[PDB]
């Protein structure tokens, strides 16, 4: 659907 | 669908 | 100094 | 210094 | 043995 | 033994 | 199927 | 399939 | 983001 | 994003 | 004598 | 004697 | 519909 | 100095 | 729709 | 100085 | 917006 | 918007 | 005699 | 004799 | 619809 | 729809 | 020195 | 010195 | 609007 | 509007 | 001997 | 000696 | 109906 | 109806 | 000096 | 010197 | 209107 | 309307 | 010596 | 001496 | 009906 | 009807 | 000299 | 010299 | 007789 | 008679 | 008999 | 009799 | 010497 | 001497 | 991966 | 990768 | 050894 | 043997 | 004396 | 004396 972001670290 | 970004640090 | 990390932003 | 990183915006 | 190192994986 | 190591995983 | 930091098959 | 730091097939 | 102020480091 | 802000370091 | 520095916001 | 910086923001 | 605006920092 | 955000404003 | 603006920093 | 940000403004 | 005042600053 | 003053600095 | 600074608004 | 400045306003 | 006037600062 | 002015600062 | 706002006025 | 803002005026 | 007076000032 | 009256300023 | 102002409304 | 100013209204 | 006049100051 | 003036000072 | 302010008159 | 503001008269 | 009268200053 | 009257001034 | 007005209505 | 001034209405 | 006068001042 | 006169100063 | 002020005079 | 403000007369 | 605001006779 | 804002006779 | 009017009289 | 007016009278 | 409203000598 | 509104010597 | 932060090491 | 950070290192 | 702020062996 | 802020054998 | 190091983050 | 390194980030 909708997505807003992935910060993976 | 929508995906605003993605950040692999 | 200061680390900042966003994704993304969906405007709709 | 500082870091900052943004993956995207999507303006719909 | 092996050093295999991986940031990460993002599947759309 | 193997070393590996796995930031993250999201699957979409 | 498989995923991990070490996957010995 | 098989993902990961090692994968050793 | 983020905000860091230091104002300084005397090292002696 | 971030902000940083040092004023100064004296290494003597 | 030392002064490390001064941040005026 | 020794300053090291002055920030005015 | 409408929207103002949007500040990213 | 003196930090100011505003969004947005509609004026329907 | 409408949108008046985006600042991104 | 004085930092200052507006979006946007809509005047229907 | 926000409103900021400072006199002065002596640094001796 | 943000509204500064600052009268002066004096480093000595 | 040290005087920073005087704002008068 | 150290002033560092004056605003009027 | 009457409006008057609008400040924004 | 009667708007007299609208000032943005 | 002195600061004043007004919005706005309808003579109707 | 003196600051004056008025949005607007309407006379209907 | 707002008034304002201020008859002076000395920096001596 | 707003109004302002100033007499003098002496920096000696 | 020093005098700022006068304002004479 | 020292005079600012004079407002005369 | 009838209005003599409006001072905005 | 009827109006005098309006002044916007 | 005098400051007079008078919205308005009428004179039905 | 003298200030003075009258909006308006109407004379019916 | 209003009635104002001042007869002098003398600054010395 | 408002009426103002000053006789003199001296500045000296 | 010194005077300062006089108003005489 | 000194006279200001004089108003005789 | 008669009115003689009007003085605004 | 009747009005002898108006004075606006 | 003197101020004076008359509205009126209605004679019927 | 007088100040003499006569609004109107009316006579029937 | 005589009518007004200041009636001197 | 006489009819004035200042009548001096 | 006579009518006479002084308004004032200020001697220095 | 006779109708005198003095306004005022200043000796300095 | 002599002052008033009438003065008569 | 004499003075006033009237003087009559 | 991993963040690592050693300040310092002294071998006498 | 991994952010490692050192300041120094004194061998004697 | 090994020596580092990240010491991955 | 090893030395670090993160010390991965 | 001796100081291995400083890290300023 | 001996300072073995300094990092500012």
């Amino acid at each position: 659907g909708m997505l807003g972001g992935v910060v993976i670290a």
